[PDB]
């Protein structure tokens, strides 16, 4: 039994990024840009008034 | 049994990023950028009035 | 029983970046950038006035 | 004189079970099966009533 | 001069099960399964009467 | 002079059982299951009546 | 900011002359001539009379 | 910044001149020539009056 | 801040000549020439009149 | 200056004979039958009357 | 100056009889005859009269 | 100056026999026969008469 309540964010998966992979007999490779990503910031702000009011109830149950 | 009750934030999982990974007979490889990420910022704010006002209650119950 | 009652944060998972895993008989390679992250920063405040107010109970149970 | 007089049973002879047997840059094998028996038995009885009355004389003779 | 007077029984030969026998830059073998028998029960009987009778002269004979 | 009065039983020969003879550059090798056999039981009898009568005479000759 | 006065002379650059790179399974490579150049003289004269009156200003300024 | 007032003479560069870089399996390499060059003479005169009268002011500046 | 004022004579560079690098199973390799030059000489005259007046000012200055 | 006066007898020369030379990821090669001669036998006389009467001179001459 | 007066019996000369000579995963060899000769008899005689009455002059001369 | 009188007999030269010179990842080999000769006579004779009358005479002169 899997039970998922909440779940939110970045949260990406199962991402495969290859290059040549099994090359032979290859010449010169150059400027190859396999970045997955720059920065993380969850909460990024400027000049900014933040005042979120949230009453907020997680209550998942599993009954055997 | 598997209960996710709250999950959030940067959780990525199970990526593979590779480069010639089983290369035979290459030539100069030069400039290559694998970076994953450069800054991890949870809370980054300029000049920001941070006021959360939050009532929040994480109740999960396995019952066997 | 495996039970998350609160999960947060930066918390990547499974994550593999390599760069000419086997290789064989390769010429030169330079400029490699493999870096996986900069500066880790949970807490960055510039001119911010912080001001959080919250109420969390965190109860989870596990009745067997 | 290659003279065989009686031969029976389970005696299979020359055979090859192969795979991949040269392979190269395969990414994923799974689940190969390549069993050759599970069970070897000469007798296997249930219930029964094993009552057989054989006279055998195995007499081959190589005169030079 | 090669004379058999009497052969039975499980006598396999000359078998060869192989696998990824020159295998080369291969990234997962998982669950590879060759088993080549499991029990070997010559009599193997459940609730069974075993009476049989038998009478056998193995007379072989090589005359120079 | 090869002279085989009487042969029997459990007795297989010649036999390769093989997985990356000359494997190279593998990243995983898992569950690899290459057994032979498990039980060797020549009599195995549950609630049986085992009463066989049986007269032999193994009499192979080499005249020279 | 790249600034270049006077050039001059021999300077040849990113010249690349191969033979065979990835050559494999080749009987006979034989009288193979790769010679760049064979002789460098920058002044060569027979019977010369080198009468060059010249008056040069090199100037060349970078103003930041 | 870069500035280069005079520049001149013998100076190629960024030169690669290479045979069977990766060459496998050769039964013969014979009479392989790869001579760059064979003589470095920057004056080479024969019978020659030489005289040349030459001014020369070489003044690059670089203002910051 | 790079200034050449003055550069001349032979300074060729970043030069690669090579042969049979990561060769294998080779069965002869013979006369293989790589000389890279034979003789170095600035001056070489035979029966010559040198006579040169030059007046050379070499003035380059890096203001700051 | 090459002179042959007399040349007689078995001489072969510049012969090559092979069988997958460069053979690559080849199957079983079972009964390869590369012999060269079997017998050498200058004088092979049964039941003979061998008379020979022969004044030979054997002269040649090079004059420089 | 090369001079030769008389040359006879068995001399070949560069012979090359070669098998699999770069083989590379190949299976099994079996049965492989590569053998150059038997037998070296000059003089091979049963029941024979051997009479040769041979007068031979060998003259040859090198004037320089 | 080379200069041959008189050759004979067996003299073979430059001969080279070889199986799987460079072999890799071969398997089982097996009955290499590679014999160059079994037996060396120059005289082999039965019930032979043998009488050869020969008056040779060997002069070859290299005048200088």
């Amino acid at each position: 039994n899997f039970l998922n309540c909440y779940m939110s964010g970045f949260h990406p998966s199962d991402i495969e990024v290859d290059l040549l992979k099994n090359g032979e007999r290859i010449e010169k490779v150059e400027h190859s840009d396999l970045s997955f990503s720059k920065d993380w910031s969850f909460y990024l702000l400027y000049y900014t008034e933040f005042t979120p009011t949230e009453k907020d109830e997680y209550a998942c149950r599993v009954n055997h």
